């Protein structure tokens, strides 16, 4: 199938985008940084191992109803094209494509990340492994290219891993909102939400006694060091996985033992972190079910289906414009 990927992202966005993100997020009280840096190559790589472990049910939790379900998925989607929210590199992308090619309904595979390299050996993958198939990749991030996806027939939007949890309900409603405007009548959105549950099995997904998601989580300050000639004394910082009980959401944070002073090179900055200071590195809210409709329905959207593990660990939402 012909392969095409539209890059929206000029050559430095993304430096650009760790320039700001530090320098505003450094100087914040808590200081707090996206998520989103925690993911260069050893980052990544550290990141599978962490869908690997027995604590971190998520990505198991999500790949149980997606064997399960995805029949189903095609079936109330009817979506010829596949829209992913992500790299479209995991399994899962091949259970939602083989599902909408055993309908005979697949035409359009459309991956949007934020990285061409990855979105185009993903192009080449999905090229090499189903003939038939359009590959567009689209180079672009949410705020401002979500409109740059074409249009197709009837779109299936993919947003998976409980990803939407790193956004605070501020940003999530507003994200919602934005992805429900860009879909048209007939296309759909298929959801990934981690559900609400017993605390210690909350916070273990986040600290497991090997230390994998604790070198993760302190990688965005190798990745500050790297990027931005910084002096992060790393190993000073520990791994804190913390369940907010009011806001229903794991927190990791980096907590500095004793007062430590950090400068930033590529950005002129200074800071400083009391003893025990911590800094938010990552929010993962945790939901509950008929909440997760709500918020679909405030942002224009009408759930159709819902769908959980044997264990009701996590859920898979439908939603249609
Ligand atoms: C989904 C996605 C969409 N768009 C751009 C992306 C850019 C880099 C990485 C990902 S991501 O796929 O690597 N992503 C990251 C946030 C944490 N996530 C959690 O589940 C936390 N509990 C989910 C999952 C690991 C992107």
């Amino acid at each position: 199938g012909p392969v095409s990927v539209a890059n929206h992202l000029g050559e430095d966005a993304g430096h650009l985008a760790l320039r700001r993100d530090v320098y505003s997020g450094l100087q914040k009280t808590p200081k707090s940084l996206p998520p989103k840096w925690f993911y260069d190559t050893v980052g990544s790589e550290l990141f599978d191992q962490i869908t690997r472990l027995p604590e971190y049910y998520p990505t198991r939790a999500e790949a149980e109803i997606l064997r399960a379900r995805s029949a189903e998925v095609a079936s109330a989607c009817r979506a010829d094209t596949l829209v992913e929210l992500g790299s479209g590199t995991s399994e899962k992308t091949r259970m939602l494509l083989d599902a909408l090619r055993h309908r005979g309904s697949l035409r359009r595979f459309v991956p949007f990340d934020v990285d061409a390299s990855v979105l185009s050996a993903t192009a080449t993958a999905i090229q090499r492994e189903y003939s038939g198939v359009e590959i567009n990749a689209v180079c672009g991030d949410f705020e401002e290219h979500l409109t740059e996806i074409p249009r197709g027939g009837r779109r299936l939007f993919v947003f998976l891993g409980s990803t939407i949890g790193n956004l605070t309900p501020g940003p999530r409603a507003q994200f919602l909102t934005a992805l429900a405007g860009v879909m048209r009548p007939g296309d759909s959105l298929l959801l990934g939400t981690d559900l609400v549950k017993d605390a210690a099995r909350l916070v273990r997904a986040y600290d497991d006694p090997g230390g994998v998601t604790a070198q993760f989580n302190r990688n965005v300050l190798a990745v500050i060091n790297r990027e931005l000639e910084a002096d992060f004394d790393v190993d000073a910082f520990q791994h804190v996985a913390r369940w907010n009980s009011a806001e229903e959401r794991i927190e990791m944070w980096l907590r500095a033992d004793g007062r430590q002073r950090v400068r930033v090179g590529a950005l002129d900055l200074t800071v400083d972190f009391d003893a025990g200071e911590e800094m938010l590195t990552e929010v993962s809210c945790k939901f509950r079910p008929q909440a997760v409709g709500a918020e679909l329905a405030a942002a224009g959207l009408h759930r159709i289906r819902w769908w959980t593990d044997e264990a009701g660990d996590f859920g898979l939402s439908l939603a249609a414009k």
